[PDB]
């Protein structure tokens, strides 16, 4: 009778990704740009996985050859979009790599901030995804590894995640980050200000970055 039925599971972040994100959601920090040059580094560790993978067996790449970076404003929607053709995830790597497990950088990087470090310095903990929550009050990530299927992990923080499968628009292989935007932040919807701050930032970043300003008609 429903046009489509699927499980959703709920799951509580460890303690100290919680109250990671608590900080980073809530805290005023005044270079919040960082969070793109985070997430587009993340892509670019992806893209650099399934890049190796491939080097041994090229049927690694039958899911994609392209292997690059999209950014994808939607005012209409108020989200911005990281897409990349990276190794991607399965549900294993989401329960376990977003949420469920703590490395020790999280509580290291929250001791630095304590200590007197500065938020910029979150990807050396290993943590900078949670960097997205400067700008944004959901994050939904979308996922496909190869031989898996297509899911999708989503939180608004406040201490759980929900993971499911996503049948909505098949991708080859790759992560979609989308940032539903606070509304103080929509700064980072501007073609302006998304080139210059990829310009700035991930100016080293060795795949191509394509800008794709989404608008429904
Ligand atoms: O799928 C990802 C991925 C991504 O491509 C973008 C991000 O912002 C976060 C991620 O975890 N990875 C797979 C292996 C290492 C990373």
């Amino acid at each position: 009778q429903p046009m489509e039925e699927e499980e959703v599971e709920t799951f509580a972040f460890q303690a100290e990704i919680a109250q990671l994100m608590s900080l980073i959601i809530n805290t005023f920090y005044s270079n919040k740009e960082i969070f793109l040059r985070e997430l587009i580094s993340n892509s670019s560790d992806a893209l650099d996985k399934i890049r190796y993978e491939s080097l041994t067996d090229p049927s690694k790449l039958d899911s994609g050859k392209e292997l690059h970076i999209n950014l994808i404003p939607n005012k209409q929607d108020r989200t911005l979009t990281i897409v990349d053709t990276g190794i991607g995830m399965t549900k294993a790597d989401l329960i376990n790599n977003l949420g469920t497990i703590a490395k020790s950088g999280t509580k290291a990087f929250m001791e630095a901030l304590q200590a007197g470090a500065d938020i910029s310095m979150i990807g050396q903990f290993g943590v900078g995804f949670y960097s997205a929550y400067l700008v944004a009050e959901k994050v939904t990530v979308i996922t496909k590894h190869n031989d898996d299927e297509q899911y999708a992990w989503e939180s608004s923080a406040g201490g759980s995640f929900t993971v499911r499968t996503d049948t909505g628009e098949p991708m080859g292989r790759g992560t979609k980050v989308i940032l539903h935007l606070k509304e103080d932040q929509t700064e980072y919807l501007e073609e302006r200000r998304i080139k210059e701050i990829v310009k700035k930032h991930s100016q080293f970043i060795g795949y191509p970055i394509t800008l794709f300003v989404e608008k429904e008609l």
